[PDB]
């Protein structure tokens, strides 16, 4: 038996991860407090699962609860840690940073004090390309100067030197850091996927719910960019390859951990990708027409960020399958087969 | 008018006590003792004279939060001045997760007991340890910041949380002290105190058979490492004025940082011969190579402090050694 314990895994990029974990033959326990998520999203990856729907286990624990915690380590034997619990909105983080440094900063620090005391000293952290800022070059290699513009990218940030001194102080550890870029789609069953609070964020859960009638029209944020078209370019991976990079990280710390310490990889494609290509790949894959509203930059926008994939090749092992045309289509699926979420 | 006084049975906050017992402030001090006696607070209290009765002490951790709400619940704050954490940078690095925790989720929490009971005016500790290896020299408040263990990690990290709550919160009033050098004591020799001072008091007194210069091929005047070096009482005075511009020119103040520095630099050496003469005794010398992580030559652009916060140090490197010998002499072990 091999258990993963997964943080924040009812979530979006977590419950794809779960799914795989799970088909994989891992046993998981996921520890989430629901704040962003829902228990449907949960029950819908143990039905995916088939057969191996009964290794999931869900206990509905916030990171910050340090006895729920200490329950939940010292009455399982776990392999590695996967975190992905965390707040994660720029908006919000800005409007209420101590919400955002209370949740993150003393969720991680709790966690990783009670996986320290419970002999589990394996880890695979969700960070986030925003920590580099606004580069001056393309593609982004895990050297490049790192920064944040935000309370959210600051807490990725600090947490990831906090993960760099913990190891330098206890070589026993072994934590891979995994900066994600742009993770869309959906589950190709359409059965899970993003279900956003509110008015999303992001881009390609607004042009969804543009396609589906929900809201009018999306806004483009600056065209006199110096890119192709004017628009932000922008490293866009599949949720499902996301998901296969955290089991890539997790055969890293399984069969070749000798060699690693506090490592950082980059999860992304390479290929940069404006707002217009991908307005232009989701109604070439549902046939909808997203109307348009020209607006100037938001602020902290990057201009153009894309992966340098080659250290995740040569040491995860690991390459993206996934195109711009799959990820539209399994969105739409998602979408149309699910408009207002799991609700 | 009171007060809120983390960490103030330190060094650095003991004697901040005295001096606003001294001008008329009653003073709550919290703190848990993890690395303080009660003593020096019993000692301030007795320097305080006719005004030891304004100190209030209650042994808390910042991480409390139902008893840190108590005590914000029991008294009207004018603001609070934020010394507690740990400092050791030493214990630092093969401890991090002690730190990040008692200072980030320490701070953390007071930020937002202080938040939800109104008071949201803030004196933080900080240090020049930001200022990393400078490349010019004075330092000013503009200099680019990094930090190179995680002490100073934390002490980074808190000031940008207070730029985010401040930038989120206009009723947020923050003034962020970034120290230089402390070296001495109290005058009377009542209360004081890992540093190149007390390394030269053990070897004065003979605890310790010598001190090693870590260094001798910087670019200096005498090749030893040069640092600002300030009186811990002008330390004291400079959160005064913080308290003073938080009181009275407080509309064009938002999350502001002010160097607590001399302006003037001073080598290994030169400090080596300053406690010689205020000491009599003799310190042997070794001379050895760079100690990792150690900045060449740092001190403190003082324009900024002494314009708008109207404050200037008053001592001198020959009165700091004065001070630290006559508090050292007087009580060899400590409180
Ligand atoms: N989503 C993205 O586009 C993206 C890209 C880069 C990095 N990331 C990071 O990847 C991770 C996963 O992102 P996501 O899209 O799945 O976000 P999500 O909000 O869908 O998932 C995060 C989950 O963590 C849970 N959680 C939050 N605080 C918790 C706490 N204190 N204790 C327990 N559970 C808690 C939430 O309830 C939620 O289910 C996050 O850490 C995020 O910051 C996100
Ligand atoms: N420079 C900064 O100035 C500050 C003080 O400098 P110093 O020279 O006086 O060192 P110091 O050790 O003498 O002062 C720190 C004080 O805070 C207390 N402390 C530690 N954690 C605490 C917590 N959670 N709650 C309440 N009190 C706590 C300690 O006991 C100590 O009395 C430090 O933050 C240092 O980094
Ligand atoms: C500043 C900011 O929020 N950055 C976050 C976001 O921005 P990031 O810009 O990377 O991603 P978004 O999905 O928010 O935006 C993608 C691109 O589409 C454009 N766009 C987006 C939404 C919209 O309604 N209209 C529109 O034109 C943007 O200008 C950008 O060029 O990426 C990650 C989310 O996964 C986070 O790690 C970043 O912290
Ligand atoms: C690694 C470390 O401890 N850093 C702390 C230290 O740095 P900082 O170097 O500024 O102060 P130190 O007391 O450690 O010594 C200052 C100077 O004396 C020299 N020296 C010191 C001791 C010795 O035994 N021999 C010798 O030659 C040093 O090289 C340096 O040039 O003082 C500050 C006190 O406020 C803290 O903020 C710093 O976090």
């Amino acid at each position: 038996l091999r258990t993963i314990l997964v943080t924040g895994g009812a979530g979006y990029i977590g419950s794809h991860t779960v799914l795989q974990l799970l088909q994989q033959g891992f046993r998981v326990v996921v520890v989430d407090n629901l704040d962003n998520a829902s228990e449907a999203a949960l029950a819908r990856v143990a039905e995916l699962a088939g057969h191996d729907g009964a290794n999931l286990v869900f206990h509905k624990v916030d990171l910050r609860d340090r006895h729920a915690l200490v329950d939940i380590f010292s009455s399982h034997r776990f392999e590695a840690v996967i975190h992905f619990a965390g707040l994660k909105a720029v908006g919000e983080s800005v409007h209420k940073p101590l919400l955002y440094y209370d949740n993150n900063l003393v969720g991680t620090i709790t966690l990783l004090e009670v996986m320290a005391a419970n002999g589990c000293k394996k880890l695979v952290f969700s960070s986030s390309a925003t920590v580099y800022g606004w580069p001056k070059e393309v593609p982004c290699t895990e050297e490049f100067p790192l920064c944040a513009t935000n309370p959210y990218g600051r807490t990725k940030l600090v947490i990831e030197d906090i993960c760099r001194d913990v190891h330098r102080s206890d070589p026993d550890w072994k934590i891979i850091l995994l900066r994600y870029f742009n993770p869309v789609g959906a589950h190709p069953s359409g059965y899970i996927g993003e279900d956003p609070c509110g008015v999303p964020n992001n881009l390609m859960p607004y042009v969804q719910q543009v396609a589906v009638g929900r809201l009018p029209h999306l806004t483009v944020y600056g065209t006199d960019y110096s890119t192709k078209d004017g628009t932000g370019v922008r490293d866009y991976i599949h949720v499902v390859d996301l998901a296969d990079g955290h089991i890539a990280a997790l055969r890293k710390l399984y069969e070749d951990s000798d060699k690693i310490g506090c490592e950082v990889y980059n999860l992304g494609t390479g290929k940069g990708t404006s707002v217009l290509e991908m307005v232009a790949a989701f109604e070439k894959a549902s046939g909808k027409k997203i109307p348009l509203v020209f607006a100037g930059r938001r602020p902290g926008d990057a201009e153009i960020v894309y992966a340098a994939t080659a250290k995740a090749e040569k040491e995860l092992k690991w390459k993206a399958k996934y195109g711009i045309e799959e990820m539209c289509r399994d969105l739409w699926n998602w979408a149309s087969k699910n408009p207002y979420g799991y609700a």
